[PDB]
């Protein structure tokens, strides 16, 4: 596809966010460039209705796996690339254990240059005093792989991975994430063998953003195929 041309150099990366949990609304925009031969995403996201009522790291998986590095060998197994422009749909539910899930429905497009990413979230029964509305995970980076499989029935792809959350009473919040992609167009897509996506996350604050927010730098590579 010509899809894959479409990020050999710097892109502009839009992000937009419309949450609810136990119903306490959020929004969460973000901005920045992705430089995907490099697998690299730079992003800073600012919650614009306030207070964030969840954790940032809970948020972080949902908030463009198109802008992953395939060593060149791979390069046959890039359905996101090959998605675009027209986009691709992306949703996961989220079961944090001895919690609630979070639903989520996002379409990831080009707008013109942009590249933009629109999340629908939605959880709902969590425990007013657990670990994610009263706030008790610690801020870490989230590293880890992804485990990508064709589903060829659905002309896409699913993912499955378990993030682990560090708590702050020194426990583990795990967090097990199925993924579904469908791609938005209809043209040809690349369906690929099994393999994961290797992502490494540097998670920070700009000291002079008084507004709730979480910056990012990712490195994001394709790998399980030996050639």
């Amino acid at each position: 596809s010509k899809g894959e041309k479409l990020f050999t150099g710097v892109v502009p990366i839009l992000v937009e966010l419309d949450g609810d949990v136990n119903g306490h609304k959020f929004s969460v925009s973000g901005e920045g460039e992705g430089d995907a031969t490099y697998g690299k995403m730079s992003l800073k996201f600012i919650c614009t209705t306030g207070k964030l009522p969840v954790p940032w790291p809970t948020l972080k998986t949902t908030l463009m796996q198109c802008f992953a590095r395939y060593p060149d060998h791979m390069k046959q197994h890039d359905f996101f690339k090959s998605a675009m422009p027209e986009g691709y749909v992306q949703e996961r539910t989220i079961f944090f254990k001895d919690d609630g899930n979070y639903k989520t429905r996002a379409e990831v497009k080009f707008e013109g240059d942009t590249l933009v990413n629109r999340i629908e979230l939605k959880g709902v029964d969590f425990k007013e005093d657990g670990n994610i509305l009263g706030h008790k995970l610690e801020y870490n980076a989230i590293s880890g792989n992804a485990n990508i499989t064709a589903d060829k029935q659905k002309n896409g792809i699913k993912a499955y991975f378990t993030i682990r959350h560090d708590v702050e009473d020194g426990s583990v919040l795990l967090a097990d994430h199925y993924q579904q992609n469908t791609p938005i167009g209809d043209g040809p897509v690349l369906l690929p063998d099994n393999h994961y996506l290797s992502t490494q996350s540097k998670q920070s604050k700009d000291p002079n953003e008084k507004r709730d927010h979480m910056v990012l730098l990712e490195f994001v590579t394709a790998a399980g195929i030996p050639l």
